[PDB]
């Protein structure tokens, strides 16, 4: 028996359906398995029209106690508010604090070699494509090479309010290791 | 000869079947197990405005508490007077936390699914079911009490007649007890 | 062979010793391994002298979601802070609110079928033995029941202060579900 | 077994991935090849003005001309601003043919494939990309320069920031040359 | 017979050697592994105040950054003149934090190892090195200015010439780099 | 066969000649115009790793030769080399010398009636310090311009640098 | 007997030494008397290709040794080299720097009263870029006269191109 | 059967007993054997308090005679007088005259890589550790190297007197050549 | 494969190379600022082992090099050597020529306007003195100041030894 196709057609019919349990939001997988991830929560700040808000890669307190830690993919779930009115632009790179999310340099850096999320207001329930993820795979990501990292956003057309939505960013990465004895 | 069978189902999942207005599939989640619905009519909810209820099983389950919860569907068939657009879910609760408004948003908005149902023109809107898994989180019936569902009336003031839910429950079946009361 | 004996004789005569690498502090082991566990802080008030504090068991925000999770063993180790002067009574059980730690209270329950650590500030170094746990191995105790618990201490002799000490207590319990598949 | 495969991998193209907002797919022409991206932003051009760029390879591998060229796509990326909707392609060229709006059309019009790109609302255009092939042609590196790429804005005068093209090139692997300069 | 062995190893640990005034024993944690000790004379630091010194590896390790750090013994060789009676470890740092009094007792009680080092009559205290791991943590040679090595003078006003500090680091030998420099 | 295999090398007394480390490994060059900067005065860059590379800071640098192409103006007589650091420190002349004098490489550039001028390369090994390519940056060269204050326009520099080949790019752009 | 095989290198510090590139290959030189041209001011000859072989442009290239036998006159002191092409590109001092400080080659000439003077050969690979004998034409040699004017009469230059033997030449003529 | 672990199990037994027949001196073995040593002689002289005192290794006339002999160990007993009522610090390292030992000096070394004994006076009979021994089995130490090395002391609190003890230094060594027919 | 085993070696005529003694032998380098030693005045030092190797007089060293990084102020010409002796010899200038012009070693560098100079190593060797650490005190490596007076700022000395590795230093310290 072949079974390199069966596979693929199983899981191409599957992801491409309106089943059951789930509102218009996308599905979603897992990176190299073995691995345990970490959320994030992001909630925006009332960001003006044409104007672009960021934030940098926070690991949380246990563990960036590791970095070292590789990180294979990085996967961005927006709940939005029923409060969303606006649509956005959204992504994430590489940075050096030096640089400034001008209008102007946004684009610049928008517009070429890597992925980018859309996210607009339908009145027609919401617009399922909901998540994106990218892949540090092969960069080699560390998890204190997070730090480094951060996503955007550009309201291009509301004046996104922080109450509007909040962002979940989610992290697969390398279990941390488990202690199995009590403390000090 | 798995593969085969898997596309068979999903494909008879994504298909108009005869007994459906446009209420989409609902498979349940268990066998050797039953369920229990209930019924109900939300209060007429201003729009912006959100209703909730708590979770209260009904008097010959309620009895037996040691038994566990495995998921619990939301089915909401709605009235034709039903014109507003409301979003819905349901997570445990410590009473005093209060569905007002900017608390409720707090929730929805993080790890957890939620239901929307909006009046289209073009027949009606289809999934008007919703299904959550307590397996995992370990539920016992008596737990049910703690959790509540909960819905927001994101446009119209919601009406009372505009809808009434029904909420499955699949649990272990209650022994037989064959031997009549008392 | 006969291997019955040999691994009682050699952890009996390590337990016992002032090996390398740790100060004043005692041992620790693991209970039913396949368990993780989870630490808690518990900064003390400055309770008088005669006079007894105690707080609830009041587990976390990821945890506490898990009730019906089977809990082996509690450590409490204490970590106490230069300015621990002082000299005091702990240890912990069961409850109902319903009850309040009257000095004489305490005592009540202090003297009887039960644990108890005493932790007296020698001027020799420090009182090495600073650790006790208790077992749940049989009572039968989940995760929700926790709460019912609560530790306690009494100040023996000064008034103890907040900045005198703080406790840390290890719970060994069975490991959370971990996910393999990222978010909404 | 080959049918199976080829529908698997035809069902793949057609299918929302997890890395793209709405730019479909894009296959590459080949293997033990290696290509080259190109940036070009177009001048601000008039509305049923045409702009075009020549192929100006770049400064390292312009230098082995005898190297052959399979394919040539060319990716689109648009800045919000990117309000206008247009026509785009490439040919050979004679420098002096210019690019007068009527002798646009005239080739546009003929054997050879041709990308639109308009503004639509909800979301933005899909396929931002296409490719063009040179195996049998026969093109080696220098011939690039030969061929240049072009643009016709239907609608609004399309701007300078409108938007920003990337053209890649897959061509033969330059030598290691594992061998530290002068 | 790996039990009576490890019940021999125990006993040794646990035996006044010829070796030593009061210096208890002090394994090391690497095989294939050498290490490097520094020299720390702490500034005379006054009663309740606190003395701490980073991790400022030396001219010829520090230039193998890529290699990795197993563990970190403190060995403490106090003068005659060590009156004092002081708490010392070390963890990571961020330059801001300030070991203020307050600040260091914070961490201190917590999850973390400490050595307390009093001055006795009867001879002098013991165990005078504490070892800490960072196999796990991942360390690099980089790394270590990181962290950084603390006390806190509990007693007397901790004088300049009461004692001095040695840090050992285990880590992967360097290259014998068998070639003259320059 | 290990003999024949070792047997690779070749050169000679001039100033055309330079081989490589490591086969399997492609390099990258940089541009360098210096600044009009004055005499005792020092000039220096960081290591700009440029936009493709730039993007696998945990690849592996085996060395780095920087020769250096001067332009017919070029009359000065200079120091030059390169090393790590912190952004913290900084190149007053009192600095430079310090680390010129270290256990650690130099290069004197002269312009002399004298035969042919030396040799403009110069190279640098990593191949133990372990460098990767985010690694550069923390790296900068540097110059000293002992005599005639150089012009911007008296020279530019490439700096050469050996590392493991990049992702093969298999498969066509976004 | 690879190494047997591989064995040929021969050449020492000096004036007089020069190789090859593979054999089977056979060569061509090229005449070229400068042009009095001025200080400060460069000179530059297109590759004009004989007549017996500028017949099969489809012929490969390997390198290309630019030896020059200076006149006893020479006196000026000059900078010399040689790439591709489009006629378009002009000699200006300002663009011939350009070039000049670039990742590619370059040889300085001058005369001085020191032992002996730098070589006179310099050499050129195309085993890469790939040349047809056709393309030749697209490069072209320059020159720029540092100091004195150079004239006409102080320097010849003979320029060596490796390629592949031309036919056979099986039988007679027309 | 294996006798790797009997040994040392019946040497660290040993060595840790009051067993019989000695004063508070403690114990003492030998270096490679197929060696033989010598003692010396060491009345310190009335040392200040704070003070220090010092003596190079003078060999002896009949050894000094074979130089690149070589040397194990070098232990230190000191047999006190009941009139050693202070307490002093002890060790020994190389040297070149050109240091002098000022009590600032001294210090210096003493803190750092390298051995030291402490010999206080208490008053429950004695301080049983009594002596200490140095290896050079690595270091490579020939007889002539003696000279070099020297050994010390500091009075911490008493003002040492020469009648308070007297020192033997034992020094463990490659036997000597024994001569086998009569002189000259 | 004795042949292959022997193979090892590499360098060229530049001041940028340098091989090494024996294998398994790991080295020592030391620094040394010289004096504001007078012009015709001679400077010395003796060879002051580290404090971490110092420990083991009896380890045998091979050679010994001496690189020397001048700072770009070092304008004088100087004569530098070294060999063992008894403190009780003195650099008396007169004395020094003595043994300068002796069967045994030495270096001058000089800074001259002339392509580049000269190299800065120099090494010597003992694989057969026999030359144990404790030894090295003897020696002591000295200085001739020809020409201007050197400042102990115009330069600084590094001295690298090659001898046997020391103790695996197996186990954690006191
Ligand atoms: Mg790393
Ligand atoms: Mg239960
Ligand atoms: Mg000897």
């Amino acid at each position: 028996a072949l079974t390199q196709q069966v596979n693929r057609l199983a899981n191409i019919a599957s992801s491409s359906a309106p089943s059951l349990q789930h509102p218009t939001f996308i599905a979603s997988k897992k990176c190299r398995a073995g691995y345990t991830y970490t959320s994030l929560d992001v909630r925006p700040t009332r960001t003006e029209k044409d104007k672009s808000f960021g934030q940098r890669l926070i690991i949380p307190v246990p563990v960036s106690e590791y970095p070292k830690k590789k990180v294979s993919c990085v996967q961005v779930r927006l709940n939005p508010s029923p409060k969303f009115n606006s649509t956005i632009w959204v992504s994430l790179r590489r940075l050096d604090e030096t640089t400034l999310l001008t209008s102007e340099n946004v684009f610049k850096l928008f517009t070429d070699g890597l992925a980018v999320l859309i996210y607009q207001h339908v009145p027609t329930g919401i617009q399922p494509n909901n998540k994106i993820t990218f892949d540090m795979s092969n960069v080699g990501a560390e998890i204190g090479d997070m730090g480094k990292y951060a996503l955007i956003v550009y309201s291009k057309d509301d004046v996104l309010e922080a109450d509007e939505m909040v962002i979940h960013i989610d992290i697969e990465h390398q279990r941390i290791p488990s202690a199995s004895t009590l403390p000090v």
